[PDB]
């Protein structure tokens, strides 16, 4: 592999990365998001947890199939990291993905707020998740390319006209503006 090595040091990165605005984060495309959910990577990859940051509303218009939804940065290191999710055999690797509606603030954060607190409860460089990404253009770019992949088949933006009191509501939910 041309890159460095994951979080751990312990090896390379498994899945082939695409450029995004955050020059230092590993972003993957809606392709190799299929080829993962079509089990293209079952022989060494356990398990695998796409995190969708996205608000409540929007998730529940349409996501994709197997995400989670983690849009509070509590519920992200309650869910990942209070009992991490570990691999049935250590000749395996656990990935996650994350994502948002285009994934380009809020996702990047998410992102570096759990190798934060993965860095603060491990003894370096030893790491829980130690291959993360971030899924380029969100759900809004995923949902076109291959709907079959998500539930409902449908797109709720964030900005959407009938849920202006559900983003407020919600906002007001985080642990700082």
């Amino acid at each position: 592999d041309h890159r460095e090595l994951i979080g751990d040091y312990s090896k390379a990165f498994l899945l082939q990365t695409v450029d995004g605005k955050h020059q230092d984060l590993k972003y993957i495309s809606p392709e190799t998001m299929v080829a993962l959910l079509t089990g293209k990577f079952s022989n060494i990859v356990d398990k695998f947890v796409i995190v969708d940051c996205r608000y409540p509303y929007e998730y529940e218009g349409g996501h994709i199939k197997t995400a989670v939804n983690l849009p509070l940065e509590r519920d992200a290191e309650s869910f990942l990291l209070k009992s991490p999710i570990a691999p049935c055999s250590l000749d395996k690797r656990v990935i996650l993905i994350f994502h948002c509606e285009f994934s380009s603030e809020r996702g990047p954060r998410m992102c570096r707020f759990i190798r934060e607190r993965d860095r603060a409860v491990n003894d370096y460089p030893s790491l829980y998740y130690p291959e993360m990404y971030i899924l380029k253009g969100g759900y809004k770019e995923f949902f076109p390319q291959h709907p079959n992949f998500c539930e409902p088949q449908d797109y709720r933006p964030m900005n959407h006209e009938a849920f202006k009191d559900e983003l407020k509501t919600f906002r007001l939910k985080t642990r700082s503006w």
